[PDB]
């Protein structure tokens, strides 16, 4: 449109004879997102909810990617390993991480969604020490109304990517940042959604209460939803991961969504409240397999491409199984060095886009039991 | 420092034989702005408070630049004239607009501060225009903390602009994003302080309560005080400006620190609440010539260098002498194009960093009355 | 509660929560039990022998804050 062909009806709020407090009242009155975030982006954007995934941004390793050969993991592997909390599999085989980096992509690819690519600098480093855990790109996630800087609650190797992401994000694909967290602990990218407007968070090393009710009060006011509904659950976990149990400080290790109302849910995950809420509002719970949660094989770390099509582990056979009982389509990923440190396959996805998809309501409704 | 030479003494939170509980505790304690925004930035920021300004941005104009120019105000100059209310001193000249930014950024320089120059594309627009207002870079001042994203209360032509400083700031000087105002109108940039942790603010046509409310909750988190002020004036003005008494919807145009516990204030700027609280908090107020102020010569848009030394529009000669009388250097600068918008001098004017100054408790010990 | 306070012999009366993920009595594929006896016990002043599996994140926190040391069970056991 030509820079000389504007006129006073391009602007919504303008209208012929409306006066100067009626023009500023409805510009109060306008939807932040829709009116500004978008229209200046130029394009929609973020993952909330449960509709179908478009886009998404993978991290190709490099030596430099690797945990374990961190100077400061080689000055105290136990002090690493007591923030982590996963069970001990060997060290990180780079060659074979990448391979299984490209497996990913194509089953992206092979389904339709855009795949970026987000590379760091050689020998990456924040004020505290060599990156740590930046592979996990679902850290960066986008949310409808922009990006977030988190602060993570166990990891300092994260400082600083959190930034890197969101400033990657805003110069590639011009999406604005909508809020950074600035006390306590939040990590939402590593929280997940089951309807459109519930959000399922977790009390633990990684998210404190002042933390998620910064985070929650930002993303409720662009999540284009009537209400906003925040599911917490209470895990009985140290640091990230608990090898005795299969606890985890992140939802998505714990909980997500592989349908309307289905869930896959771990056995350490519910607490009486949290089942009870769940019960109330229909979900479905499909159980993983406990093994496989407590070994950290990572089998309630699905990613919904859309209801009823998931990308899970592809050794984790049980659960896997019991979701294709429960009629939900599972592309298996090959996901073993990922697993060595912090998060499965879906942690790794930095998710850009998803369409609007079902709400609480349709949940509600659907007649099951 | 070497990539290899980095250890655990380098996490500030660690220390030997520290419990993972600890280490994590230690970490959701942290301060945000001294641990991670100003870290990972590599570099103080932030315009909050009345200590001494070293840093600042200014933009060129361009024929662009001039909102006489866009084809939204050839079609109705009734239509923003109603908006602003501001006086009609007739076309603004480009020329003469470039040799008093010239002006300014030599009065800059002659004060040590340094001076960046933000430019914008030919023929700028953003969803609903040409932008228009753009040359008025306070609205992208930087908090401690980091940027902020604006929703302006009456003016379209800003849509995307603070986006674009928030931006640059952030690709330039590696200054981060804080918040985006999701709600309401809140144009943060156009209010002042008057001690480090003493805000102004108005309630009008470009602030409501809870634009406010957001905007103030974030930058309290950061702004390495203690406690937060946050004095908000009551202006009878409809849109920008009130050409019968001089009342503004910006704070910048109504009253500004000069020194410590001294105030340059409008006649129209004081409801009995406001003049309560500054009187009970021991503020000395000059009053601005009342002339002046209704004709939109803007005596008390100055920029405050440091305690006791401000710029201010050479035409402002009562007001000005007043400034002298009270004990503070003013340094005269031409301000007649600039004023032919909704601002002045201090308005074109992107703080990027002012060191930390003197506090409301100096302000309440000085002893003057 | 409200009961055994006001015969406690005791000025103040604090209840500790825990919330254990578990749906009936024992869930045998973490430890965790919907007994607090099962779960916790003191064996001396402020010391308490603990499961893996009964410590959420604000429980942990009150015992930190009110100085009880924390003797872990055996996981497999
Ligand atoms: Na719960
Ligand atoms: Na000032
Ligand atoms: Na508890």
């Amino acid at each position: 449109r030509g820079y000389d062909d504007w006129r006073l009806s391009d602007i919504p709020q303008y209208k012929d004879g409306i006066s100067t407090y009626e023009f500023v009242r409805a510009t109060h009155e306008a939807d932040y997102r829709t009116h500004q975030a978008e229209p200046v982006a130029g394009r929609t954007f973020g993952f909330n909810g449960i509709g179908r995934l478009t886009e998404v941004a993978l991290h190709m390793p490099t030596r430099y990617t690797l945990h374990d050969q961190s100077s400061q993991y080689k000055e105290s592997p136990s002090f690493f390993q007591g923030l982590m909390g996963v069970p001990d599999r060997g060290p990180v085989d780079l060659a074979a991480f990448q391979r299984e980096t490209e497996e990913l992509a194509t089953a992206f690819e092979n389904n339709g969604i855009k795949v970026h690519w987000v590379d760091y600098p050689e020998e990456p480093a924040n004020p505290y020490g060599p990156l740590m855990g930046h592979v996990f790109l679902s850290w960066g996630s986008i949310w409808r109304g922009g990006s977030v800087i988190s602060r993570f609650g166990f990891l300092p190797g994260m400082v600083g990517v959190s930034e890197y992401l969101a400033k990657w994000a805003w110069n590639t694909l011009n999406i604005p940042p909508l809020v950074a967290i600035t006390e306590g602990a939040m990590e939402p990218g590593a929280c997940n959604m089951i309807a459109d407007e519930v959000l399922v968070t977790c009390l633990s090393a990684s998210y404190d209460q002042r933390g998620t009710d910064q985070l929650v009060a930002a993303i409720s006011k662009t999540s284009g939803t009537e209400e906003f509904h925040n599911l917490q659950l209470r895990p009985a976990v140290e640091g990230f991961f608990n090898k005795a149990t299969g606890a985890c400080a992140h939802p998505d290790i714990n909980i997500n969504a592989i349908d309307v109302g289905k869930l896959v849910v771990s056995p350490a995950a519910l607490d009486w409240d949290a089942r009870t809420w769940l019960y109330d509002n229909n979900f479905e719970l499909i159980e993983a397999d406990p093994d496989e949660q407590r070994e950290f094989l990572a089998p309630c770390n699905v990613l919904l491409l859309e209801p009823g099509k998931v990308i899970a582990h592809a050794d984790c056979h049980k659960t896997n199984q019991k979701i294709r009982d429960a009629g939900v389509e599972v592309i298996e990923v090959t996901g073993t060095e990922i697993r060595k440190a912090c998060g499965g396959i879906k942690c790794r996805v930095m998710q850009i886009n998803r369409e609007p998809g079902p709400t609480l309501a349709d949940v509600r409704n659907r007649v099951w039991r």
